[PDB]
């Protein structure tokens, strides 16, 4: 699992870090967005 395709079931945590510094990312762009 965790296949970077906006369902890889962790990316709403890093991805959201990375943008604004979250771990509530959403389901977005392969992965997730703040």
């Amino acid at each position: 699992q965790m296949d970077m395709r906006c369902s890889a079931s962790v990316e709403c945590k890093q991805k959201c870090l990375k943008a604004i510094g979250s771990i509530f990312g959403k389901c977005m762009n392969k992965k997730c967005k703040c």
